[PDB]
């Protein structure tokens, strides 16, 4: 059977393609599996940091005991740096010999790599990303709740007010701006809430005028332009907060903020409320980090699943080739 011969040869040639891509398959497999192990170490570090942030938000924790948690925080920051600078550097893209994350003289951590992914050919027609890049994994994560950030203004607050991380509850109505939220005394002497924005002008109330503004209610939801957030405690006329859109920000920066927030004073009721708005932000930012690394793990696991699915196709072709021959 010149057909039988033809088959024999096609099996010869497909079998050789399988052998010729082994080094690569093994190569792609080790690299990915090794990355997973590092990413999972980062998740372990992040979880430990989350537990610190939850602990740090408890009002009945000493100032001294709170400060000492800052030391562990640093240990975990270092862990993350280590993982990010794992070695040829894993998370630096095409700049193999360049240390991806380093600390500049301003005090901010910066990324020295580039954003190029390497793709390994594991079959004639299949290409699989073999690495991730430091900018994507550790550096570009959204601040605040993921959509907007809340920080205390330059004029420091004198009350015990603090804000939750909030959320965008109505996307249709969402409007990005740099909002300022201020509390003021009414004409009748009561505490009222006001909100305005650079681009949007006066939001709550449109009037701008205190007498038109809604009374402050502790633990109540204040909402405007698609957003919604809860102020707690007793603010003082004059106190204010900035609500801004979310910056990209590295896991590292988040932990630095943690270290700084842990070192703030924490015995007086006013002092504690100062830390709280920020406590709520950092919890979000850790969860954003946690979620974010998970998505990189998920995509890494997808890339594995491309490669295992190819190996199955192989093992099935041998089983069928056997059957013929």
């Amino acid at each position: 059977d010149p057909v039988a011969s033809a088959q024999i040869e096609l099996i010869k040639q497909r079998i050789n393609n399988i052998e010729l891509f082994q080094n690569n398959r093994q190569a792609a497999d080790s690299a990915l599996r090794l990355e997973e192990g590092i990413l999972s170490n980062a998740v372990n570090s992040l979880h430990r940091l989350r537990e610190i942030q939850i602990q740090a938000g408890n009002p009945s924790l000493s100032e001294e005991d709170r400060k000492t948690l800052a030391v562990e925080a640093q240990a975990l920051l270092n862990q993350l740096l280590d993982y990010a600078n794992t070695k040829s550097y894993m998370f630096s893209g095409s700049k193999s010999l360049t240390q991806p994350v380093s600390l500049n003289l301003s005090g901010q951590y910066v990324y020295n790599g580039d954003s190029t992914q390497r793709f390994q050919a594991v079959t004639t027609s299949l290409l699989v990303a073999v690495n991730d890049t430091g900018d994507n994994v550790f550096m570009r994560i959204p601040s605040g709740n993921g959509r907007f950030a809340i920080r205390e203004t330059l004029t420091p607050n004198t009350g015990t007010a603090s804000v939750s991380s909030g959320s965008v509850t109505n996307e249709a109505a969402f409007v990005p701006d740099n909002y300022t939220m201020t509390f003021a005394l009414n004409s009748q002497g009561n505490l009222v809430v006001m909100v305005s924005g650079t681009l949007s002008g006066n939001v709550i109330p449109p009037s701008g005028l205190p007498d038109d503004a809604p009374l402050y209610q502790e633990g109540s939801a204040i909402g405007f332009n698609g957003m919604e957030m809860v102020v707690s405690g007793l603010p003082k006329a004059g106190d204010s907060f900035s609500i801004s859109p979310a910056k990209n920000e590295s896991i590292f920066s988040t932990v630095q903020r943690m270290i700084n927030n842990l070192n703030k004073p924490y015995t007086s009721s006013v002092e504690k409320a100062a830390t709280q708005t920020e406590n709520n932000q950092l919890l979000a930012q850790i969860d954003s980090a946690l979620g974010h690394i998970l998505s990189v793990q998920s995509d890494l696991g997808a890339r594995l699943n491309q490669l295992e699915t190819a190996e199955k196709a192989n093992n099935d072709y041998l089983d069928i080739s056997a059957a013929t021959l």
